[PDB]
Formats: C-alpha cells, sequence, structure tokens
C-alpha cells in the first residue's frame, strides 16, 4: 500500500495531462505532453520512482501496459507494473472526480500563467497542500515514514 | 531545516543540468535545461514546492536571486527566497562534491539512454536510493515526517 501509484491520463486544450496518483494519500505528480506516447510514460515513471519509493504501478490503459518502452522503464526503477482493471468498481469514480477537481483547479489559475504546464503545477501545488485533518502531502510522507520505520 | 533547500546549476554536453538539494537530507532533484533562465527557474521551483513542503530556496547566484520571475514564483509557492552565499565554508565544498558524484553516476548510466535527460534522471533516481544506514529519500521522508509529527 505505501508503494502503489495509478497512472491516469487527461486532456485539456489539445493536451495531454498525465498523472501518478499514490492511491492511499491521494497525493499527486502530473505532467502535460503532446501525447500519450510509451516513451513519455516511461520517462514520467523514471522520474516519480527516483522521488518516491514506487512499489507497484497500476497502468492506465492497455497500451501503457504492453508498452515495451515502458515495461523497460519498470525494469530499470524495480517497479512491478501492473495492470488498472478496476476490479474495484469505486476506482473509476474516484479518478473521475480527481480529473474534475484537477481541471477545475487548472481554470482557477488559469489566467495566472501563459502555458498550460505552469497552470498544471500550480494544480498540483493546490490539490497536494489542500488539508481535508491532514494534506495529500502530509499523508504521503506519514504512510512512507511509518513504512520505513 | 525541513524545510530549506538549495538550488545549484552544472553543465554537460553543452546543457545544463539544474538540481535542487534538501540539505538535510541530501536528497535531490533535478532536470536538464537548455540554460539557466528566471523563467526555468521559476518554472522548477513551482514544481518541487507542488512535491514537497518547500520553505527557505538559497539560490544557486545572484541573477536567480534577482530574477522578478524567480521572485513571482517563490511568492506563489510560498518560498522564502534566499542568497546562496556560503557563510558556512565547508557548503562549496559539499555541492562540488555532489556535482562530481552526480557527473560519475550519469557516466555509469550514460549508454543506457540516447538523450541526456533520461541519464540524469537515472542519476537522481540511484543517488537518492543510494544507503549510506538510510538512504536520502529515507531521510528526507523520515525528517519532514518527524515535522509534521
Ligand atoms: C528510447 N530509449 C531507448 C534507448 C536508447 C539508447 C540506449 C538505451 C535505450 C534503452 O532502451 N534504455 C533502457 C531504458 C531505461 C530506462 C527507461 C527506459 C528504457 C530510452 C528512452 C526512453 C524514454 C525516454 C527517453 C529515452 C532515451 O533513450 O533517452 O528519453 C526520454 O524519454
Ligand atoms: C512568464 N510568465 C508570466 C505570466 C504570463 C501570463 C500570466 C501570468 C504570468 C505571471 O507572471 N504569473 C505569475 C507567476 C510567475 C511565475 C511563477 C508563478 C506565477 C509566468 C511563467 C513563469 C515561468 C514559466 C512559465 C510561465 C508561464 O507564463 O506559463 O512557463 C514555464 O516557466
Amino acid at each position: 500500500s505505501p508503494g502503489i501509484w495509478q497512472l491516469d491520463c487527461t486532456h485539456l486544450e489539445g493536451k495531454v495531462i498525465l498523472v501518478a496518483v499514490h492511491v492511499a494519500s491521494g497525493y499527486i505528480e502530473a505532467e502535460v505532453i503532446p501525447a500519450e506516447t510509451g516513451q513519455e510514460t516511461a520517462y514520467f515513471l523514471l522520474k516519480l520512482a527516483g522521488r518516491w519509493p514506487v512499489k507497484t504501478v497500476h497502468t492506465d490503459n492497455g497500451s501503457n501496459f504492453t508498452s515495451t518502452t515502458v515495461k523497460a522503464a519498470c525494469w530499470w526503477a524495480g517497479i512491478k507494473q501492473e495492470d488498472g482493471i478496476p476490479y474495484n468498481p469505486q476506482s473509476q469514480g474516484v479518478i473521475e472526480s480527481m480529473n474534475k477537481e484537477l481541471k477545475k483547479i487548472i481554470g482557477q489559475v488559469r489566467d495566472q500563467a501563459e502555458h498550460l504546464k505552469t497552470a498544471v503545477q500550480m494544480a498540483v501545488f493546490i490539490h497536494n497542500h489542500k488539508r481535508k485533518g491532514y494534506s495529500a502531502g502530509e499523508r504521503i510522507v506519514d504512510i512512507i515514514a511509518t513504512d520505513i520505520q
């Protein structure tokens, strides 16, 4: 559970926002890319796993599950690559709700940046710092620290 | 000190590697950029502060210290921007040592990636996971968790 992350891809402004959610905390990392390719997804996972102890990734679609570049990055970084099949039906809804929340925040900051990627990072900042009581950023740190000890 | 980060800029292959070091842990984030500008530095700090509770940044040089875009990002993200003067002289050496270690790792993985940015992220991963004992990634989590609690 401390090491489990979920990939999520959403669209805005004719661009792609790639998101990794730390399932237990709701903490996120995200990036803007022109389109979701295996190489982009692989690179994003390499970045993520250098930053947090990523043990398992539930991929966002079967193309990234299949992608040999994504598999090579998971091998490199010591990540177990799994499917994202929502055997729990509430998984679909949680991700949907997050995409809607993120897009709403992006709208609230959109005028404060020229480039979409800036607004997305502002949205990541707000999402991770929002107290719900602890923030997602606080919850991820506590979960992993508990796990280390 | 859980909140204190130091910016560091180094060169390789005609490109710039921008590094943020969490001083208390030695944990790092890094990116490759064509050249160090106020705008790239501002964007890097925005990304960083969405991911970790950044209270203070010691900037790497007087141009990023002066930069109005860097100041606007520090304002946006709630970061106190400070100068990077090594009033403690052992600070110069620690960063120089880190740049040489990072470059060493980058050369050990350089053949495993076409693009420099990939090699740099592999080096970030290795650096943060290296046990010296605890790794830098373990230390940063423990430090911040203790601070929340
Ligand atoms: C396309 N190449 C192939 C390659 C080319 C040359 C040497 C080795 C390999 C190779 O397969 N290395 C194993 C891997 C190790 C970790 C992750 C993925 C693969 C890797 C790659 C993937 C994604 C990217 C890249 C790059 C890049 O080459 O820089 O740059 C930005 O997003
Ligand atoms: C240069 N612009 C000016 C701007 C343009 C339009 C609206 C507001 C502003 C504005 O100054 N907002 C205040 C901030 C300034 C810095 C950080 C947070 C808020 C911002 C910026 C900085 C660095 C970047 C960017 C961008 C971008 O516009 O996307 O893109 C990649 O690295």
